[PDB]
C-alpha cells in the first residue's frame, strides 16, 4: 500500500485536517489504484 496518513482524531483541527486532505490527494490516488 502507498503512504497512509495517521487519522486526524484530536489532531482534528483546521490546520492538520488539511494536511491529511491534501496529503490524501497522494495516498488515494496510489489507493485506488491498489
Amino acid at each position: 500500500p502507498p503512504t497512509k496518513p495517521t487519522k486526524p482524531g484530536d489532531n482534528a483541527t483546521p490546520e492538520k485536517l488539511a494536511k491529511y486532505q491534501a496529503d490524501l490527494a497522494k495516498y488515494q490516488k496510489d489507493l485506488a489504484d491498489y
